[PDB]
């Protein structure tokens, strides 16, 4: 594999060098021009040798740091957990606020801080690479995937994509808000006294490490638990559905709309069943288009509904691959980075309908779906599809603003957590300064992948489904639509599938949905039955959130320092060293209080005095946690008593006297005035 | 030379010796020198090193209270400290730089413990009282 | 017990392999010092309180046996 990949890469780079002989300024053929563009992009080759090697080194280092990062329980530092096993289980199964908080904070303080400087260098180098390629920044290079030029009407500028996102997002906010409120209302019953009905959700309670999906929250938020979900896996087992006939059923489904049959060698070369322990193979279901009419599917298929839907999705992927077989090699791909996954996913969306399950025989014909079952299914869908949209948009917006330089290098986290609060409605459980690199802890950020693809694909699929449900003449709710036995819908879809990259993606959209740009309305049309119910379920609850409540905001003591007044001239500047000294002083005061009053020896440290909302006035909020137990916060009363006890030493450390160093809640006593005899 | 001495140590060359006299400088109302005071002193020394490395060499080095190694603690409150690199134990900040750092920020260290240059002696860092002004 | 190089905290060494090789083969004063101090500050401090309790309990056991 290494040899073949190196040979292919060398061939591609030498062909790219050769292709420069024909400038695009004189090319008139559209297909030729775009193929030359594909074979003419320099990529990382435009940098110097040293810079290119440094870029490859930092990319590889970030990848390995993400892959092999370990966090360990402070009690048994001999046991440590990776990310993929254990930590994901902790974040997706535990109901302990303390345990989930520990997992979240440990992962973001043991792998975030290692990724901060590497990410800074990565941003600088990638921006240089993009600018050397006549892009204003790296984010512009990423957005360039949607660029369309010279078509007289279908042109789609790079800078337009941003707008087409933001405008679209403005129409999802009414739905998401209600969902947010509902989830919040349901999460207060599982983590009481931790979630405020007026504020945002804590970051670690979202059923996933980053909150990217809300699927694992479903068990805590099911609308009608007493009604079971539609499961036909047992029916498959009873009818003896091996991992050979489900693909046959999916093929029948694809042909029912007019799509062509599978190739003869497709079944022979496939790996539809696990090869056992004798042969080691990957189990991620993947589609392969080896070329020259060679299409294969790899999947460790079991007997489950999830495997059935995954098989349908993969067969959609390979159907798309086969559709543009006639196109030249540089054209053998989807319209953009989002089309392929949307095309694959609409098949899974259609096949999961209870109507199709009844028609295939897995669902008994004597099964009438209740409106409750529809609500449950819709909420399960929304926790995945709608939950990820605000997160995706916020992440991509932050990355674009970082690449463009609109966010200073010393204001990354302060802006990132300021965005999640007012866009996603998610608040950090403990404050993070500029040392942390939370966004780099996600896989797609540290491994240098474009993230906007997951946004548009979410929209496109619905725009497809609705269109394919219009031609099929479906009257009821969209979530019940099925496209089986609809040759017109299949023909309409194939009209776009065969195009591949030969045409602008706008034109491909026009050939299915009849529009030129992405429109979010079908998504809302899909979730309208749920939306109403959500609106009915939030009569008393307060829909929305405030960007001021935080889980640590109740135990915070607010410090305000006035240097220039108390010292006049000869006053030092309040740099980070002074903050270090202040945190050390507070930790010392806490140690003294716990030793001289409660007779307990507690080893506080400067990293246990968490500081937030630093402002130029030198006014911030601090609070002190347990020595190694992040979930444990020393209650404010004890902190106030500790500060009162040793306020003189703190005042002397900074040469301030009780008026320039105000703790806003600790009022000093001047002392009784003695009276003469 | 056959044999050995129980006084040489690999860190003994870069050690700065601190001697603290609480009871003289404060008389009564003098606190006790428990481990919390040692923690505060090490934090103060680390802060001084940070300030020196930021304001003179223009390097941001993240010193910490665990990087100020303390030995030979005695009831007089007289000990030897030396500062290593932020995470590189084999690297010891040479004594000259530590002395310059202490001279630069000795006022803050003195104020932290309410001592004045006579009860907090660094045994090698001699203070300057200041020139006496002369009339016209 | 594991100790890890401060440069690549993702790579960590046990005692029986690696650390013994480092201590018995390296000629770098810095590397050997790192190994020694890391082993004694990552497994010594974890063993202090347990050893105190162990001393107390073993002394009680011996005294109950007329030693
Ligand atoms: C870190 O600090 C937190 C406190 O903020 C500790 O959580 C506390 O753990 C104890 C021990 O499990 C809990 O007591 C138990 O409560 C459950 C709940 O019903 C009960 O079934 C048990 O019988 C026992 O009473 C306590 O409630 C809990 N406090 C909070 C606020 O969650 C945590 O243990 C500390 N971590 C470590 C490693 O010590
Ligand atoms: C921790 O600090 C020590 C210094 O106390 C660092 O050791 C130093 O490492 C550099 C880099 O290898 C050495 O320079 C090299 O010296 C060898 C010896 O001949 C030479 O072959 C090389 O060309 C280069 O000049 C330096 O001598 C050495 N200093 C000492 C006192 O050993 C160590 O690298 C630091 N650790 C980390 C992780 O940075
Ligand atoms: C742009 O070039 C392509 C590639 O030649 C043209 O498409 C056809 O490609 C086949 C196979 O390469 C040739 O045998 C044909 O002669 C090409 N032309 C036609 C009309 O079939 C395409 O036509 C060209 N477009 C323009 C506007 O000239
Ligand atoms: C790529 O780099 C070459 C020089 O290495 C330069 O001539 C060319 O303009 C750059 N861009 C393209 C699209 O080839
Ligand atoms: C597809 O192939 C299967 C057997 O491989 C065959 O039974 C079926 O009829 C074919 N499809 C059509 C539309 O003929
Ligand atoms: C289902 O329909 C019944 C009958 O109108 C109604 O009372 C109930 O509220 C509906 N529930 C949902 C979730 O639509
Ligand atoms: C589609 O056509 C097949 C073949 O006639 C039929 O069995 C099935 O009921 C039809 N409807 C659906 C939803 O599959
Ligand atoms: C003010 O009164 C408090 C106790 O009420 C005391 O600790 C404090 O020292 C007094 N302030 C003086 C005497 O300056
Ligand atoms: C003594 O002189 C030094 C420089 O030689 C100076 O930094 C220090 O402040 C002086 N002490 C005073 C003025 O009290
Ligand atoms: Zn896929």
């Amino acid at each position: 594999m290494n040899n073949a990949g190196d040979k292919w890469s060398a061939f591609l780079k030498e062909q790219s060098t050769l292709a420069q002989m024909y400038p695009l300024q004189e090319i008139q053929n559209l297909t030729v021009k775009l193929q030359l563009q594909a074979l003419q992009q320099n990529g990382s080759s435009v940098l110097s040798e040293d810079k290119s090697k440094r870029l490859n080194t930092i990319l590889n280092t970030m990848s390995t740091i993400y892959s092999t990062g370990k966090v360990c329980n402070p009690d048994n530092p001999q046991e440590c957990l990776l990310l993929e096993p254990g930590l994901n289980e902790i974040m997706a199964n535990s109901l302990d606020y303390n345990e989930r908080l520990w997992a979240w904070e440990s992962w973001r303080s043991e792998v975030g801080k290692q990724l901060r400087p590497l990410y800074e260098e990565y941003v600088v180098l990638k921006n240089e690479m993009a600018r050397a390629n006549h892009y204003e920044d790296y984010g512009d290079y990423w957005r360039g995937d949607y660029e369309v030029n010279g078509v007289d009407g279908y042109d789609y500028s790079r800078g337009q994509l941003i707008e087409d996102v933001e405008h679209t997002f403005e129409e999802i906010k009414p739905l998401y808000e209600h969902l947010h409120a509902y989830v919040r209302a349901k999460l207060m019953n599982a983590y009481p006294s931790y979630i405020s009905p007026i504020g945002c959700l804590p970051a670690h309670l979202l059923g996933d490490m980053w909150g990217r999906f809300w699927t694992n929250l479903y068990s805590l938020t099911v609308p009608f638990g007493q009604k079971p979900n539609i499961d036909v896996t047992d029916a498959m087992v009873d009818q003896a559905w091996d991992a050979q006939r489900i693909f046959k059923e999916a093929e029948k489904f694809f042909v029912s709309v007019g799509l062509p049959n599978m190739t003869q060698g497709f079944w022979e070369n496939s790996m539809l069943t696990d090869p056992g322990n004798v042969q080691k193979a990957v189990c991620h279901p993947t589609a392969w288009d080896l070329g020259k009419g060679d299409f294969r599917i790899l999947m460790c298929t079991k007997v489950t509904m999830d495997d059935f839907l995954t098989a349908h999705h993969e067969m959609g992927h390979i159907q798309y691959d086969m559709a543009y077989a006639a196109q030249p090699f540089l054209l053998r791909n989807g319209a953009n980075e989002g089309f392929h996954e949307a095309v694959g996913e609409i098949m899974s969306l259609s096949a999961a309908t209870p109507k199709h399950l009844k028609s295939i025989g897995l669902l008994s014909p004597d099964f009438q779906e209740d409106n409750e079952t529809e609500i449950n299914f819709l909420l399960k869908q929304a926790l995945t599809i709608v939950g990820t949209l605000p997160f995706t948009y916020m992440l991509e917006k932050w990355r674009w603003m970082v690449f463009k330089g609109e966010i200073p290098k010393d204001q990354w986290m302060k802006k990132w957590w300021e965005m999640k609060r007012e866009i996603v409605g998610v608040v950090e459980p403990v404050p993070h300064d500029e040392t942390y690199c939370d966004p780099a802890s996600l896989f797609h950020v540290s491994n240098d992948y474009s993230f906007i693809r997951y946004y548009t694909r979410t929209l496109y699929q619905f725009q497809f489904q609705e269109a394919l449900c219009q031609a099929a003449k479906h009257e009821g709710p969209l979530h019940k639509c099925d496209i089986s036995n609809s040759t017109e819908a299949g023909q309409k879809l194939f009209n776009m599938l065969r195009l591949g990259k030969s045409e602008p993606w706008t034109l491909a959209l026009e050939n299915v949905v009849g529009a030129k740009n992405m429109n979010v309305r079908p998504l809302l049309n899909y979730f309208e039955p749920l939306f109403t119910w959500l609106k009915d379920q939030n009569k008393n609850s307060f829909v929305g959130w405030s960007t001021d409540w935080s889980p640590y905001a109740d135990q915070s003591i607010k410090v305000r320092i006035s240097l220039k007044s108390a010292l006049g001239d000869k006053a030092y500047e309040w740099n980070d060293n002074e903050m270090y000294l202040f945190r050390s002083s507070v930790a010392y005061a806490m140690r003294q209080y716990f030793l001289k009053v409660k007779n307990q020896m507690i080893l506080f440290g400067e990293e246990d005095v968490r500081v937030a909302n630093l402002k130029p006035r030198i006014s911030f909020n601090f609070f002190v946690t347990a020595p190694k137990n992040v979930s444990d916060i020393i209650p404010r009363t004890e902190v106030e008593k500790a500060i009162r006890m040793s306020r003189s030493r703190i005042n002397d450390a900074f040469r301030l006297n009780d008026n320039s160093l105000e703790f806003l809640g600790i009022q000093p006593t001047l002392g009784p005035p003695n009276q003469p005899p």
